[PDB]
């Protein structure tokens, strides 16, 4: 069973720019995983996208707003000549040249188009339920196409009204791109995500000030004032902005961290930064939020802290020495490998393709 | 050649409520025309719709905003669980039970869905180009499906960037519902449309005040203040609001008018109120706007006046006596009859169905 797959990307930004968030990496690694199994993968993505994984056809159009800026919304908004439209018009054109289409966009349109196609479409939902519109579409589409929508974790599937019908497909990273670090040069803390008020970067800064550890912040700045508000609310904290890096430059510096702090105020579906941290030997200290409670093994690969408890973060940092950095790396080698992930996806696609009609 | 046709309605409101404007009538009369030729017609329309023309399947969902409120827009907005979505999901379901789908909604989605269907879809565009989004979609769809999009008049087709590829299909009214009136009891003026600032009801009121003729206003009030602003800017004018009536109650009172005033500030694609006026023997006095210049035969069935010339309206009213009311009725009997219109549409659909693939 060797298949031809069409991977349809997020319309939020171009692959390799970070503006698309963690999906940019799960899309390319699913590509690597499935090709490792001998499948052809074509990536459809907005103009400016870059990748060395496989064939990428770029599509012109207007970029889409991030669903994280429209939380709880009851309306669907598409810009004129949207890349999302254009990618799915392209998909409609070439659909007969592929065995299955794999959608990564967290958007009303691909879900709506699903039954208008005459090819199996699988959906990767990358985030918890952020709106009644996306929640309602997930319900309608899985009822029409059972087993066609997947999520990272069960905690993610729980955020959806009909999560019980979602497939839990785990995650995978390309472990070859991450170097294990046993002893960082200088003890320090890391924070990896988009700099926005609902990421909780305020709690991490405060933990850094309290423990005297330097904070290195990895991510893209969306609110240039919110980045000054943090530095002006915690002026004794040594905070370094590393910008948005490539996976290679990111793992290089991440591995020099004593631990990664994750401070979600919402329900994090899955922590891509958490898995990458583990790959570098960096233990993970996170609030009990969504998939993270399933990632972090409390007292073995990090610590789970009650939501929004800055005091609890500070206490876990002071326990860091009790975590064997190698346990983190080994947990990531056993689960979250492309091999196992690529296998799950393969037997998933293989069932959809076989039963389509 | 006897066909099964699916008529998809406007999502702006329910048929028979007027909120949908003039399309509510052109849809039902196209139904009557094509059935008169021996074709089956099913109407898909939002919940609350009413009709005695044929089978109407109502569809639940959230109503859509009128494109007239979003002029020049560069975005497409769909409410959660929109009737428009739901009508076109229904259409996708039953499409194989029909020979052709006839869309009346002035909306991005039906145009976008056109090639995702496997049945010929014809489009009735009811208005001039009101946005770059609808203009761009009309271009893309007619290039994919030549001869599948139609408009009222050539003046309407000119508003579109690729109007040269649009079909000009005229219009038809059910003449049996309109009684000719040769001499109204009291001389008076009429105005038929939606009460909004771009309809120019201010110029008609002023014409009424100046000529001492009473103004009867037919339409739905959208801005309850704009209806007081007019009555408080022209307080010597005798203005009567007749509300929104049915075709029977409308023709009954319209026929008692010495003339219908039309004061478009935009480019009116076609004047449904104008044709109905003619049916009642009421001459039409209109600015030189869009299709109206083709409707009104200057000095034979009414008068064309330079855009926004209130003085020119006043002068034409004082010439009313020179118009033979019967010429108006006879122009409407010769053109704008269901028979001729139903014939054009039939030979139109018949060509699309035959050449589809
Ligand atoms: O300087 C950088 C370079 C890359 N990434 C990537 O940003 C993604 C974070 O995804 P996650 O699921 O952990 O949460 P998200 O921020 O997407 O909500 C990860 O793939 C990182 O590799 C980052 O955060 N900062
Ligand atoms: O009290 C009423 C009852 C019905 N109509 C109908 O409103 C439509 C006016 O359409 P037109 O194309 O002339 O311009 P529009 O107002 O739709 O832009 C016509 O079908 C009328 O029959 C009206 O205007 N007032």
């Amino acid at each position: 069973k060797k298949y031809r797959l069409l991977f349809l990307s997020t319309p939020v930004g171009a692959l390799g720019s970070g503006i698309g968030g963690g999906v940019e990496l799960t899309l390319q690694n699913a590509a690597k995983a499935l090709m490792a199994k001998g499948h052809e993968v074509e990536i459809v993505a907005p103009e400016g996208s870059v990748t060395n994984v496989t064939k990428l056809t770029p599509i012109a159009g207007n970029s889409q707003v991030s669903a994280q800026t429209q939380v709880g919304t009851d309306m669907v908004v598409l810009p004129q000549d949207s890349v999302l439209e254009n990618m799915w018009s392209y998909a409609r054109e070439v659909q007969d040249q592929f065995d299955l289409l794999f959608n990564f966009a967290y958007d009303w349109l691909p879900l709506y188009l699903t039954p208008f196609f005459h090819r199996p479409i699988a959906h990767w939902i990358s985030m918890s339920s952020l709106s009644p519109v996306i929640d309602a579409m997930v319900s309608k589409t899985v009822k029409l196409c059972p087993q066609a929508i997947a999520v990272n974790t069960r905690a993610c599937a729980d955020t959806f009204s009909d999560g019980d019908r979602l497939m839990i497909m785990g995650k995978g990273i390309d472990v070859t791109q991450y170097n294990f670090v046993a002893k960082p040069e200088k003890p320090s803390l890391a924070w990896v995500g988009r700099i926005s008020p609902e990421k909780g970067l305020e709690d991490a800064a405060e933990t850094a000030q309290a423990t005297g550890l330097p904070l290195r912040v990895f991510g893209l700045i969306q609110d240039q004032a919110y980045w000054q508000q943090i530095q002006n609310d915690f002026p004794k904290a040594e905070i370094h902005y590393e910008g948005f890096l490539s996976t290679h430059e990111l793992q290089q510096k991440l591995g020099q961290s004593s631990a990664l702090l994750m401070t979600p105020r919402w329900i994090e579906a899955f922590g891509n930064a958490a898995i990458e941290a583990f790959a570098c030997g960096v233990p993970v200290i996170s609030y009990r939020s969504g998939g993270l409670t399933e990632i972090v093994r409390h007292g073995k690969t990090g610590f789970l802290v009650d939501m929004g408890s800055v005091a609890g973060l500070i206490e876990a940092v002071s326990k860091l020495e009790t975590i064997d950095r190698l346990a983190c790396r080994q947990q990531l080698e056993e689960e979250y490998s492309l091999e196992v992930w690529g296998d799950r996806l393969e037997k998933w696609f293989e069932q959809l393709i076989t039963s389509y009609t």
